[PDB]
C-alpha cells in the first residue's frame, strides 16, 4: 500500500529489456490515472487513461518537453475496470516503450526523448489504489 501521487526511482534512467511493473486497483469512479516517465523535468512518456472523456474511455499519451505538451497519441482500446485490481506492465525496447496491462498487449509509444539512462523517476498518480511499483530486467 502506497501513498499516490507515488515516486518511483529508476536509478541510471532505463534500459532496453527493463520492466517496470504497476500493481494496485482501480477506484470505484475512477475518472483518469497518469504514469509519468520523467527526465529532469521533461515527460519522457505520460501514459494517460481517461474513462470519461465526452462519454469514451480512451488511452492518451504524449511527451512534455521544456514545459509544453507535444502531438498525443490516443486510442479507444481500453483494458481497465472502476473497481478492479490491475496490472500495468511497461517494457522498455530499443525504439518504444510496450504497454501491457493485466496480461494482455496494449500499445506501443516510439522514443521521443532518447537519453533513456536520464529517464531516471516515475511518477504514478490519479484515481487508484496502489500497491506496489518495481523493476526488473528479463
Ligand atoms: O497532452 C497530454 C495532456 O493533456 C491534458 S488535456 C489536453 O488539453 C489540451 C489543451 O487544453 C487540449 O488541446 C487536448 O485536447 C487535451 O487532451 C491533460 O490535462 C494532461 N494531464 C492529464 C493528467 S492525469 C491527472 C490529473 C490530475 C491529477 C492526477 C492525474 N495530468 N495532466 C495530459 O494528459
Amino acid at each position: 500500500p502506497l501513498i499516490v501521487p507515488y515516486n518511483l526511482p529508476l536509478p541510471g534512467g532505463v534500459v532496453p529489456r527493463m520492466l517496470i511493473t504497476i500493481l494496485g486497483t482501480v477506484k470505484p469512479n475512477a475518472n483518469r490515472i497518469a504514469l509519468d516517465f520523467q527526465r529532469g523535468n521533461d515527460v519522457a512518456f505520460h501514459f494517460n487513461p481517461r474513462f470519461n472523456e465526452n462519454n469514451r474511455r480512451v488511452i492518451v499519451c504524449n511527451t512534455k518537453l521544456d514545459n509544453n505538451w507535444g502531438r498525443e497519441e490516443r486510442q479507444s482500446v481500453f483494458p481497465f475496470e472502476s473497481g478492479k485490481p490491475f496490472k500495468i506492465q511497461v517494457l522498455v525496447e530499443p525504439d518504444h516503450f510496450k504497454v501491457a496491462v493485466n496480461d494482455a498487449h496494449l500499445l506501443q509509444y516510439n522514443h521521443r526523448v532518447k537519453k533513456l539512462n536520464e529517464i531516471s523517476k516515475l511518477g504514478i498518480s490519479g484515481d487508484i489504489d496502489l500497491t506496489s511499483a518495481s523493476y526488473t530486467m528479463i
